[PDB]
Parts: structure tokens; C-alpha cells; sequence
């Protein structure tokens, strides 16, 4: 099953979709200025683009920043909007952010933490804009067509799956390759997007790590990369350097044309 | 590190506290009757008792119960309180909820998957209650450090922790009996207590399980009930039990090995 | 079902049985004063006692010690049974090795990483000898039950099941304690026994860990200890298996209670 | 660092290698049957190839098949390798049977459950053969490094380092696709190849899990195939070692970017 978010077409036999961005919208300026280069890279290298910020980052320390909020964050992706004409992705933490996050954001995103609780799966429903899950780390790939149930009896069923990594012993994550398989199988081929930040807690690897969960068919790939960087503890300890940007995709995207070009092979 | 709940004093070397239950309150009756049992087999063996229950099922299916809410939940705690003369304990999901819930119970819980909400914690510590957090099941015994550094940071020091498994592959959980040493260790020797039930596949284990992890020497135990969920009307052969070999443990003093 | 180790009883229902002595042999007399150490506790405190120890260590480095070889290790292990009158345990990895051995040790034991080595199982079989399993970190405790039809298919019933923890990520094994359980009913009741050292992580946790394994109520403890792999402290052995001693008297007190 | 197996380049920047065959040799016959589609689909694709197989199973339960044995194993060998003139790969399970083993058998591979089995991987060195050593389920990829020094301290730096998932609680495998360049940056850049077979529940998922192991940028892939739970379907080869040389063929034409 395919979703159409604007002129994108995001599916698991289509074209990549990249949703890149910044992990915590920091200023007007430094998201226009991060944006731009996605935009223009994108461009360049013809991949269909999404930007990606939180506006709260709600397991910040007490005393750490933790974002630009509701109000000032969706005036930001106004302007984002405006300035590049693309589609943008954020995330909601409570009910009552979904319909007015949901006037702006062109797809809004359901946390790991809180992918189990009904009553933000419901008000995010409700919205009728797509949806990103993102999988917890504690979560099977056979579990989440609970989350996509519970979404289709909330009445949306244009719901992308995004794969972060899982519990692995203590204080490390594992990918499984496999699961993507899982989800699309279980889940009636909704579009499976790989977040390979989140499955990282260093920036070394991320491009392997990125090869092998798109050379399994996906829909998308969801990265972060540094900003105007802040550097002690700002913006991710896995995020990409931004000048690597275009070297980085071009690989993507050679690796995802040759896989599309395949018919899929049944193997039984 | 003690604390005191009323006239319980809960501790790692204090003999166990009993935080037990039901999964989720349905009706007054139903809640007086079962809190009732706990009541009278915890009084008749000498244990202490905190009763607990859930007022909302936040993460259940939309096709399924979720409770009696927030307004009528207080009043059944209320009630609870005064026939019993207990102290009790609920889990809180919204900030705006912390207030008026601490204001009726003794003991205010931190849910596992709202474990690293920041706004939560703040609005919890901020009542001065108890606190009881519940270990998610893919945080390190460790990263509850930061959790418990947290609640310092926002003003609050009356902590519980509570063990509930870790994820070992897809769904199935093992519990680290490790871990408990760690988190004594490692925060502060606040109390530690054991969520057997949620620990489990089957009943059939749980005394098997109850009693290897009190055997690490713990400030309580935390459990349901029904008439998962241990047999209600076995509450008192399986408490038997668990109080003799606590009794033990903490008999004898604690033996360091170096 | 028990298993009687000349008069040892050993059964998931018996007061639990102490195997226990050290990683490797070295010398006769190191060998006799410590098991000298471990007779003098466990008959004070009235515990059944099988001195453990290898003559062998096959994953060693090149360069590091091996302990003192079959021939040596056989010799010793007389030596030990002749002082005390106690029975003894020993690990073997080779088919050929099972006979000679088994004439000398009371029990044998199956290495952890060859616990599916067929040829090996077979010929430990053979022996009639009681059997230790040590369960890998590796294998879910119902797959233990492929490596007990397989002893039993060679014609030996003899078997003790010993765990020793699971794989837990990268660099980190946890003891699951509902496994015992797992492998009491689905394995025949055969005893279960706890390896807690090598499922230990720093030997201060030693005594912590095997309360709570012989709470889960278990034929037997199998420990190692050190000069004073985190063995216990030599010194600390009579404390040790007082609290031991205690917990476990507790627990076989009292009948085994169904949930239901 | 890369390894010359005969007229074949193995390394983890040159074009990949398969190592492809069968569980275990069961008849001469048989064994030329599939070999014979190896060698005529791999030849007309242009990839090199060793064929696989092993002349035993030490694992297996007493009574099921467990091969043909070591005699009439190296003779079917010998047979595939004067027939079709490639290189061939077996496992070895004992000392005695390296040399042996090695004077017919270009590649010998060292077990998963011996993977620390000291004497073993002494033998082995002392071959001078290319060795093969199949990461265990429960071994991270830094331990990997151990065994590496291991074969070097005895004589041998001739080594494959082969991936075929890791323990993911109980009776389940994950392969954490990082451990390949954690292999590659702690172990001298040697040849990293993929077992996708062992690593695998059902073959439905063969392609995927092999493609996204080779996106990573490795000297080779490790797969069973069968006439037809985990093997490929024998009559799928082409098809899928079309698309697995299409991916690796890109990779390798792309310089390695370093995250900096
Ligand atoms: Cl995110
Ligand atoms: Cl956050
Ligand atoms: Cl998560
Ligand atoms: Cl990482
Ligand atoms: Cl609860
Ligand atoms: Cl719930
Ligand atoms: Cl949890
Ligand atoms: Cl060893
Ligand atoms: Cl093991
Ligand atoms: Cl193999
Ligand atoms: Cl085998
Ligand atoms: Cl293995």
C-alpha cells in the first residue's frame, strides 16, 4: 500500500523517501540554514524529501534544553513550508497537540515511548494526517500490527512503520534485518521506513548500517545530521556530519534504484 | 536509605513490605472485598500492607475496559483508606493528574513507559509523595541512576524502585537478579522492591520467583491478585512463605564478599 | 527422581548437595589442602560435599596453564578420595578419555561448549557413571531435553542438569530463574543444580545469586573458589554456606505449593 | 588484508566470493549433481566459487544421517576438485584429522562449538591452510579477536572471519550487521564472509538477509542449497546470485566513505 503526502508517492516498491532533518528545533535560522542544504542535496540528487525536527524533546534532562515548544516550533515549520515548498515530519506528546500540530505538520510522528497509549493513538487518528510509528526498542515486529490495529479502529489507516533498533542485553541495540520483512508481511505492506540514527550510538557506522536496511526494499530512510552545530551533547551522538550530506545519499540512492529495478523473488 | 509511609517503615533491611492488589479498579464492592482479604491475611500474619490499583488503563485496547477514571477512582481509594486504615498506592500519566491524585494516595507510581517523561517527574516530585518507579523493561539497572537523578534534581528523594524483567529477545522477559544489587548500589540503597506479576508468563511460577527475588534481600514485594494474577484465595499460603524466608534473610546480618 | 552418589542422595527434593573445589589442578597438596578446607566446613555444618576440579582447561591461551593432565589428574583425584572418603567431579572432552576417568571420578561432566558433541555424550553414556550437564549459554532450557534423549538413547539416566546462565547481549550472561522450573518439568525431574560462579559477574554478587537460585528450590550449588572467573573467597566459605545451608533448609521444609 | 585461494582473490574489497554447497555429503553421485549447478551458474555469472560441504555431523542425534565420514569424504572431494577444478572448503572436529584434511581441501573450516578448542585451532595453524573460523552465536564481535591472536600465536594468519548471527534470547538468532565492521576495524581487515543460512529461521527471507550482509561491503557469502528449512532451492541460484552480484558489484565500485 502506497501514501501520497503532497506530490510524494511513499510505498515499499517506490522510490526512497529521505526523512532527514535535526533531532530539536534550536532557531529559525539554523532550521532554514539546515533545511536548505537537505533541500538543495535532495534536489540535486532527485530524492523525494521530508524535513524532520522535534519541537520538544520531553526526556531532556530538568535543566537542559529541550526544545522551542508548540507554539513557536509549528510558526518555524510554517516557515519552512512557505520558504522550500516540501512536506514536514514531528512528533506529538499529548492529545491535545495533534489537531493544531496537525494543521501544519504533514505527517506526525508517535513516539517509541509512548507508541502504546490509546488515547495519543486515537487523537492522532482523528486528525486524518499520516502517521509515523516509531517501533520500540521493546517491541517485536508481530507486535506492531496492534498499533496499526488500533490506529484502523481509530479510523486513519495511512500509517508508516519505522524500525529504530531493539533491547539487546544492556545498554546496546541490534537491528533486525528480518523484521522489516515481518512488518510488511504482517502488517498489510504499509510503508516501513528505517530510522538508522536511533539504531546507532555512534556516527562511524551509519552508513553500512543505512545500506543493509534499505538493500531489504523500504519505503524510506529517516536520518538526523548535525545542524549549525552545538557541539557538547547538541544534536545527537550518532548524527551525520552535514557536508557529508550528498556523499552519503548518492550511495543510498544507487543502492535503492538497483534494488527497485529487481522484481521481487519469491524464494520458496 | 528508609522511608516511612504512615507507620511503615520501608527499607532494604526492614522486614518486607507487601504492595499488593489488583490490576485495575471496576467497582467499590468488588475493590472493598478483595482490599478486604489482603487486609486481614497481611494484619493475621504481621506484614505490612499498601494497597494498590490502577484507576485508568491507559495503554488497553479501545475494545476493552479502562477503568472507573480519576474522579471515581479517588473516591474508592478515600474509602478504601478510611474502612481499612491502610495506606495506598496508583499510577499516574499526566502531570495535571499528580496534584489531586497525591492529595489521596500515599504512594504515587511512575508507569515503565512513561519512565523518562520529564514533565511527569517534575510534576510528581512536586507533590512531595512517595514514589514508586517502575523499571522499564529496556533500561539497564544503571540507567535508573538518571532517573533517580532526575527526581533529586526536581526535589523529591522518596524514592522506590521496582523491578519488572528485561527484555531477552521478542517478547519474553527474564528477570536480571543482579540487577537488584546494582540499583542498591549504585542509587543510593533506596528501597528496592519486586513486581513479580509482571515478571510472568504463568502463575504457576510466581512463588518460585517471589522467593528467589526476595531472597536478594528486598524492602517489599508488589503483586495482584484475583478471585499473571496470583489465585486470591491463596494469598495467605503464599505469604506464608515469602514472610518466612524474608524473616531468614534478614535474620542474619549482611555478608560482604571481598 | 534422586540419584544416589555412593551415600549421597541427590534430588531437587533433598537438602541440596555442594559441589565444589576449583577451576584447575596444579599440585597434589594445593589439591588436598583445599578440599581439606571444604571437608572440615561441610562436615561441621552436616552438608553434602563432591570435590570439584579439572585436569584440564582446553580454551586456555597457548602460553597459559593447563592444569596437570589425565594421568596426574587421575592420581590426585585417588589420592583426594582415599584421604576423605568423599566423592569427586571432573570434567571430560574427549570420547576416549570417559572410561579411564569414570573409573576414578564419581561423576563426569559434559563441557558446556560440548554439550552437543554426540560422539562425546555417547561415550560418557557408556560409562554408566551419574552425568553433570552443563547447560550453554546458548540453549533455551527445553532444549536441554534433546541433550537428556540423548544420553537416554545411549542407555544412561544418570543426569544432572547444572546451569550456568545465558547469553544476555554482548559480554553479559543472566541467570533466568524460572528456567529450573522449566527444566524440572519438561526434563523428568532429573536434579538441577546452580554453577554460580561462572554465571557470576564480580564475586561480590556470589551470595546474592545463589540464595535466590536455591529459593527457586534445587538438588544442588556448584561454586569454586579462589587462593583467598570471580571464584569465592576461600575464607568466606563456612558464612557462605550457612546462609546457603539455612534458605535451603527453609525452602524443604515446607511442601511445594501449586498455583492453581 | 587479502587472502589468494588459488586463482581466487578473497577479500573485503574485492569482488565476492561464494562459498556455496551442501549440509553434508551423502553420495559421490549427489554431491557431483549439485556441484555440477554451482559450477555451471557461477562460471556463466562470472563469480568465484568453492564448493562446501561437510563429510559430518557431530551434532546430530545418534541414529539420524551424519554423513559419509573422513575416508569417503576427502575421495568425494578429490573427485570435485579433479572433475571441476575449484576449490573446495570442509569443517574439521579433531586434532589428528587436520593434516590430513588439509592435503585435500583448499579451506578448512574451524566449528562454531570448537571455536576455543586451544589444540584444535593448534592444528589447524600448523596446516598452513586457509582456515575458516565460524563466529559463535554467543561470541560479540570483539571476542573475535581472541581467537585471531590464537591462530597467529601458532603459525597461521590465513584466516576468514564468517558471520552467522548471534544468541537473541531463547531458539532465536539476530545478525547485528555492525558486528561485520567491528570484525573488520579490531581483526586486520581480514576476509569477512556471511553465513546466510545458518543465520536463518525461513528461507523465504534468504534474499533480504543476504543482500542487506553484502550492502556492507564483504569478501564473500556462505550459503546450503537443496533440491526441493533454511537451504535456497537449488533451481533459485541464478536468479539469486544474479542480484547478489548486481549489489556487490555497486558497492565495491564505490570508494569507502568514512564517517568523519
Ligand atoms: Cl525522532
Ligand atoms: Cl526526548
Ligand atoms: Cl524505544
Ligand atoms: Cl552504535
Ligand atoms: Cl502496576
Ligand atoms: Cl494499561
Ligand atoms: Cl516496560
Ligand atoms: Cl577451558
Ligand atoms: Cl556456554
Ligand atoms: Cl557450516
Ligand atoms: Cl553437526
Ligand atoms: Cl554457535
Amino acid at each position: 500500500m502506497d501514501i501520497k503526502i503532497n506530490d510524494i508517492t511513499l510505498g515499499n516498491n517506490s522510490p526512497f523517501v529521505l526523512f532527514g532533518g535535526i533531532n530539536v528545533l534550536e532557531s529559525l535560522d539554523s532550521t532554514l540554514q539546515t533545511c536548505a542544504h537537505y533541500v538543495e542535496v535532495t534536489r540535486k540528487l532527485g530524492i523525494p524529501y521530508i524535513f524532520k525536527a522535534s519541537f520538544d524533546k520531553p526526556r531532556s534532562s530538568i535543566h537542559s534544553y529541550r526544545g522551542v515548544g508548540l507554539e513557536e516550533g509549528l510558526k518555524i515549520f510554517e516557515k519552512v513550508k512557505a520558504e522550500f515548498g516540501i512536506p514536514v515530519i514531528t512528533d506529538v506528546h499529548e492529545p491535545h497537540q495533534c489537531q493544531p500540530v496537525a494543521e501544519v505538520c504533514d505527517v506526525i510522528q508517535l513516539p517509541a515511548f509512548l507508541a502504546r497509549q490509546t488515547d495519543l493513538v486515537v487523537a492522532m487518528a482523528k486528525t486524518g494526517n499520516v502517521v509515523n510509528i516509531k517501533k520500540p526498542q521493546f517491541l517485536s515486529p508481530s507486535q506492531m500490527k496492534n498499533i496499526v490495529e488500533k490506529f484502523h479502529e481509530a479510523g486513519n489507516g495511512k500509517l508508516i512503520l519505522c524500525e529504530r533498533g531493539s533491547s539487546f542485553g544492556y545498554d546496546n541495540l541490534v537491528v533486525d534485518m528480518l523484521g522489516f520483512g515481518v512488518m510488511k508481511q504482517t502488517c498489510g505492506n504499509l510503508p516501513v521506513i528505517f530510522d538508522v540514527t536511533h539504531s546507532l550510538g555512534r556516527r562511524a557506522q551509519a552508513l553500512d548500517l543505512a545500506l543493509a536496511g534499505m538493500a531489504t526494499r523500504l519505503a524510506g530512510l529517516f536520518l538526523e545530521s548535525h545542524p549549525d552545530p552545538k557541539l557538547a551533547k547538541c544534536d545527537g551522538p550518532s548524527a551525520l556530519p552535514l557536508h557529508l550530506l550528498e556523499d552519503f545519499l548518492i550511495r543510498i540512492k544507487a543502492l535503492d534504484d538497483l534494488i527497485k529495478s529487481q522484481p521481487i523473488l519469491t524464494i520458496e
